[PDB]
């Protein structure tokens, strides 16, 4: 059992995360659902504190697995199991700050385990970021190419909405590397289209966040392939 036969819906995700950003750490955990391809949700909340960040802009850290691949175009991410993948994250927040993110991920008994580090140094301290002014992101396209021998890249330019209803950018560059001693076959250069939705459970007294991600992978434009030996 292999790809996609390891990826029968529904499943569930856990998270745990470790992070520090302009020298303040923290942690967040969480547990998600995925009811279905390409629908998944995350129940997240900072178990040391208050988040001392925006958590528009920790969305993105917080499963490319879940994404929904049409029959015609390899899923990179699930056929990767066994032996699972790492994603290396740099987003940067123009005129703000720059942040990585590692991720490793591992699965078992239809949960998705994701352990990610977080590192952001010298953001503004008035920015949208640290002073938590940001409403939401808008959906994107992620564009996913061949990297090297054995990895993808995913870019994406994601436009952040501020409570004012203006925008700041960020930049978004990952590699993916499978650590299952094998060879992935590469997909084509494909997109993903991404939304994330967050909201508030009315109970919860944590620090937290309520997310949902639709992604969807479609070959959006048929001649950019070309371009990526
Ligand atoms: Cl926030
Ligand atoms: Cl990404
Ligand atoms: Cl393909």
């Amino acid at each position: 059992a292999s790809g996609r036969a390891l990826f029968q819906y529904p499943m569930t995700s856990k998270i745990e995360l470790n992070g520090e950003i302009n020298g303040k750490k923290f942690k967040v955990a969480g547990e998600g659902f995925t009811p279905s391809s390409g629908r998944f949700n995350m129940h997240a909340y900072c178990t040391t504190g208050d988040l001392p960040m925006s958590w528009v802009v920790i969305a993105s850290p917080l499963f490319h697995m879940f994404a929904h691949y049409p029959e015609d175009i390899t899923h990179f991410f699930q056929e990767c199991f066994p032996g699972s993948y790492t994603l290396d994250r740099t987003l940067r927040m123009e005129g703000d700050g720059t942040l990585t993110t590692h991720h490793e991920y591992s699965l078992e008994d239809g949960c998705v385990t994701s352990k990610t580090t977080l590192n952001a140094s010298g953001f503004d301290p008035k920015g949208a970021t640290m002073t938590k002014s940001f409403v939401k992101q808008l959906p994107c396209e992620v564009k996913i190419t061949p990297h090297g021998p054995n990895g993808i890249r995913l870019t994406s330019t994601v436009l952040y909405l501020k409570e004012d209803g203006t925008i700041q950018i960020g930049t978004q560059d990952c590699i993916v590397t499978p650590v299952g001693g094998r060879k992935v076959t590469q997909p084509k250069a494909h997109f993903l289209h991404v939304q994330i939705i967050q909201k508030k459970d009315p109970n919860d007294t944590r620090d937290h966040i309520v997310q949902t991600e639709l992604a969807v992978a479609g070959n959006l434009w048929h001649g950019m392939d070309e371009l990526y030996k």
